[PDB]
């Protein structure tokens, strides 16, 4: 089982920080919520939840993965697949987009 | 280490599940965050974040702690300070409240 949060907070233009919305990630979670349902070995075994602010809203999209504790950042739609098949269902973390572990 | 998500989720009321927020949750939000705030050894050890639904919404309000993997229900704005108490700081989950390990 893995459960994995994708930040979908948006914010004011002004907000200096930004936020994930406006960095693309509902986007990164429509292509997990498709992928995990289109993929049946991935159905039965993941959850994916959106999420308000993870307070690491400069390297963004943030994506958590849990119970591994995974965080990542600057995650595009493109990197979805990755994610789903290295490290959701090959349980190998994708190094390059990891901001903590 | 502790991560607590808590679903805030709102729903119209023909929804037939329901939603957490309708049950509460937004004040379950509010107290985890009040109370991790201003506890200066939680302050520095814990993150609390609000979702959308996290699909056990008859048995909601539902709290999630990772890296652990308890899911709590039902749970009321003065529960909280329990799960604070024994939980994320004790390290034993408030079996009352558990619907899943
Ligand atoms: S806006 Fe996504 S981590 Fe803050
Ligand atoms: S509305 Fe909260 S778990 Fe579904």
């Amino acid at each position: 089982f893995k459960h994995v949060f994708v930040c979908v907070q948006d914010r004011p233009p002004g907000h200096p920080q930004g936020s994930c919305a406006q960095r693309g990630s509902r986007e990164v979670f429509q292509a997990f919520m498709e992928k995990i349902q289109t993929d049946p070995q991935l159905f039965m075994t993941t959850v994916i939840t959106p999420t308000g602010s993870m307070n690491a809203c400069m390297m963004g999209p943030v994506v958590v993965v849990y119970p591994d504790g995974v965080w990542y950042g600057q995650v595009k739609p493109e990197d979805v697949d990755e994610i789903v098949e290295k490290h959701l269902k090959g349980g190998e973390p994708v190094e390059r987009l990891v901001i903590s572990k």
